[PDB]
């Protein structure tokens, strides 16, 4: 068992999706056939669909994709189950790891990732809007990501990171608050849909108060996913690590403290 | 007797209306048949028209719809009469449960509507805008909404929240008041023209002075809409909640402090 | 003798002009045959036309109408004359009746319009731009009511209120104070081409500094228009009313303080 | 002799322009043939020509009309001479009477006018940008009134104000005295060309600082045209006026006090 | 041996251009066949050339203007070589002479196009962007003389001033700064490529503050230009003038101060 | 050996891009075959590709190319090796040298070239962004320059500098440093693919805290790049130069202070 690096997957399929004729459909794809799964997203005012592992295809309705559906999202087949997860006892829904000037997001990821690995559950990764990542990590990367781990036999999926996302949604600006909730829902909302653990990071470092970014979007994540863990410190002795950390998890309301340390995983 | 969900029958409406041709009409939809009930909306420059049960469709007309109609309107036969609110002594009107930092508005929705069950009028409830939530909550979701409840038997009708309608008219910018005062009559005068009791709920989280935006959409509300209720204390002990309110009512102009409580009841 | 609400008139009249094709025009309308008046206003850079009381067209000039026209006018034949404004000594004009933090705008509109009404003139009365009011209150709502009570037997027309077109004017935002001079100009004008009395009423309650704003607009209309009415005190006792206000005419250059008591008439 | 008012012809012409098809011109017009002249001024990115007394055509450039003129120019056949100005030693070229809260450049206005009348000249009045006046006042309505009275026997052509211009060239908003000049010099230019005598008034009332917009217009006037006047001190005794007044002559550069008094004469 | 005012022949090319079709060219001109030039120029986000005396093309490229060349350039044959600048040994260049609030950049120019005719070098002069000037000195009217001068037999050009391009490039707003530099870059690189002495003034009357503008243009011009003259003191005796001036030559990076009196010479 | 000039040929190529139809291709260029190499650039909305020497063709794709790539890319064939980068153990991708008040870029870059081209390096330079340089220096610029030096026998690459790039992505507004950490990391992804040392300039002297600028471009620079080096001192002793500078090296994550002198070799 090792993990499985999407980025190439994503960067092929948008190659083919730069075509004149979206509205035609660009058929004949081989994206995935373990789960049939359509995930259906809003770019502008166009709706984006990806049909299964075969169709993408984009469509403008009369009245705005923003007022008829907002953000996006997944619908999944009856016979559609994650059994891995529920073997590991690991639920469905979307997990956030932010940080702020102590770093360590990658870090941390790297080794959840590897640890869910060696558990048994069949890991993918996506690098995106980071240094030395080709992925720009627009909302259509996020998707495109999303969908592509669904329909495949991904148990896990890691999204780092929504750097990206969060500066195309104005997030570092400062109406902005409301499409980052909006957002962080439907993603949490989708990951439940196809009843797959994504796992989403974000270093809001492109904002003017990186810490205080890190404790409103925590409190936003807080509400609208599964789990959201902040990294309070972070440092590196050699090959060794170790974070103080802060976890809330939705079901029980409770706000706890979390010490994670290990060794470097390389991506 | 039981409460009515409409965010389902929302989100497909929504799925149908996913046309290109908007223009040439959505016919042999099942909306409802109880009260005969057109629901003419502004979506841009655009009119959106939902006929009866049966038709949906979109007029791009040669003057901006905001110049000719500026939010939207419900237009009904002289037979339309929801008998039951005669029998329970309850006006038609839109109503408004405003709250801040104390929050509970979700709590006293639920608490409010159990207790009109209860009493024997049919209760329908829409969630939208809000974490776990599927509707975003859009001005469309909202008129949608409205419309559903109002061709069918529903005496009346929970929309928690209006955030994003609040959003969108830029209520969270700081001319923005205008268009928050302009929406909010809109929807007293559609609740009146429809004879049913539509029940609004809001809490401007996304605000930079949430408490001071409460107070002076309390004071719109107070003149725009049937009754504006601001919760000023609220706290949970257990299974039982407790919250001080203060209630307007326009008819008498009168300002009260009430005290309201009871148990937690789920949606 | 009796006051008529023009406003249900207006509605029905934008629901016939909500068309895709007004360059082509709306005929066989009955506006009213009374007096031969044309209405010409300016809707963003189009000319739209109520011609007669038969005849409603859209052009689009080669040129901007905001450089052709600016606001709007009206044109109408030698034979256009009131004669119960001639037997009642009442001038031709625009006349503004202006409060902030004291109110009672509509409480004196309503008490002068049944003062004129029980003089032995044909009052008019539209309610747009409030809370309980359908009519949103846009420029077009204006152009329109005033076009339905020329070539009607009106010789008493009452607005309440511009709070929409000052709105629309940018009268909230602080270039501004020309686009309201030139509506209050147009409007006097207008009357005085029609030959007949309009009052129309402002309270700037969406603008930061209230008070403020109603002593500019008040020395603006002191110029603009034949009366300018500002209320400085209003106080309610059971049924009846007590204002202490400020008139200007601008006949004389006089402005006098005047005490203006009844009781509460309903609309 | 008596005081022409251009007001009429201005405001029938702009009725005339009022067309779909400006591009293919509007001809059998009858604007005045004591003088070949050809007005041509730009409007938005396009150019607007008034050739002679018979034609006025719109065309639209490739290349911007800002780029290609700026504001607007005359030319004219070599006949073109008025020999009243001749025979009185009246100078060609434009004049600005500009006043801030003391007032009265309306009531000089017409005293001068008045003046010039007595002398023996073809005087020529145009109303617009104020209140009780039909005409908007933009530089349409500027360059169709300089236009009218150079092709027609007017010697001198009094406008008051570019108080719609001002505010137009954002003057009111603080590259604004870059257009401000540009219509100043435009404007003395055209006058010279014409070789008519024009008298422009201003007063910057939508300003924030009227005062300090006076000071810094009547310094620009100065050097762009042929006189500049401020009236700094205005006073009325019942009938009669009284002014002071400071005057610029750009020919020998001179700064001179200039008290002005004399009866109130009606436009 | 005289100057040349190439005003009047650039203001009846801007009449030749006013064409709906300078996509296809305006083509048998007489511009100057002296030497083999063509100058590129952007104008928004198209090409505008200059093909030796003959053609005059507007072409819309696929992709902006903006981002393909910049600002404008100048291609010429080897053989463009003017021989009375090698004669009196005039390097090739841009010169740039600002002025504040102690004005006398006209009077300089003036005084150093006489000195140069004086000198037995073909002058020319254009005066534009000022006062009593017809030329409204846009970038158009810029590249139009300079490419009038450079197929013509001159040695010397005068653009008085570039107060309208420093307006346009929003050099009065305070990404303003790279526009100006780039526009005083292109301007150097041109007066190089035809082999001409072009000498350009400026000064930011309409800036907020004027010698601050001075101070800053004037560092630009020191490195983006051949020659930066900075008019620190002026004044005027009668029929006589003197100025203190400081020069920085670029080639050997010196900043020196320089008196240059001499009498006033007319335009 | 010498070093290249590839200026004149990015001048030539834009000339030959500034066609109506580029969506149907520019072919039979000639822009070199030593490396099939295939560079995607995204142009606003569009993408811009440059097919190994022959073709360059814009497409307009349903999804705008920001969601689509975001900023650029480069694709080859598995035989794209510059073997004197093996043999001179000189490992590829992207370097930037950024200076501040102290200056000295391009005097350490064309200490830096010749000391490549001394070694036995291919060197090529393109000049833009800077005075006395016709490149103006936009995105378009950078990247033809980039696939020139890419497609042909060009070991190291000098691109002095991203002065306008800095300024198109709003580095010189303070959203604005997500922009220039993307396009740092494309550069240096760009570099990797095709396996070429590229070294980048910048010194961000458009900016209101020009050395604040610095200190966060090394920052992020140290991330996204392969080398940041940062001129602290500089000084010119006749011939000679000295610099005082600071070293970031990626790959072992360690800033030293490293000075650097030398003669001054002309470009």
């Amino acid at each position: 068992n090792s993990i499985i690096d999407l980025g190439p997957r994503v960067q092929s399929l948008m190659e083919q999706l730069a075509t004149t004729k979206l509205e035609e459909g660009v058929k004949n794809l081989d994206m995935g056939s373990v789960y049939e799964i359509t995930t259906v997203m809003v770019l502008g005012n166009s709706i984006l669909g990806f049909h299964k592992g075969d169709l993408v295809k984009m469509v403008r309705p009369s009245v705005s994709a923003r007022d008829l559906i907002g953000v996006g999202y997944a619908t999944a087949s009856a016979a559609v189950v994650r059994q891995r997860l529920i073997e590991h006892k690991i639920e469905a829904g979307a997990e956030l790891i932010i940080s702020g000037t102590a770093g360590g997001k990658t870090v941390l990821t790297n080794h959840y990732a590897a640890q869910m690995c060696a558990k048994g559950l069949k890991v993918a990764v996506v690098s995106m809007a980071e240094a030395e990542r080709p992925l720009y990590g627009s909302v259509l990367h996020v998707f495109a990501a999303l969908h592509l781990a669904a329909v495949s036999d991904v148990d896990v999926l890691y999204v780092d990171s929504l750097r990206s996302v969060y500066n195309e949604l104005g997030g570092n600006l400062k109406g902005v608050s409301r499409q980052v909730d909006g957002m962080l829902t439907a993603l949490d909302q989708y990951a439940r849909a196809v009843n797959m653990r994504v796992v989403f990071t974000l270093n809001p470092s492109d904002d003017e108060n990186v810490d205080a970014a890190v404790r409103s979007v925590f409190k936003t994540a807080s509400a609208s996913m599964h789990t959201a863990r902040r990294i309070k410190s972070f440092a590196v002795n050699g090959t060794a690590f170790t974070a103080e950390t802060e976890i809330h998890l939705r079901a029980d309301r409770s706000n706890s403290a979390n010490r994670v340390s290990g060794d470097l995983v390389s991506r």
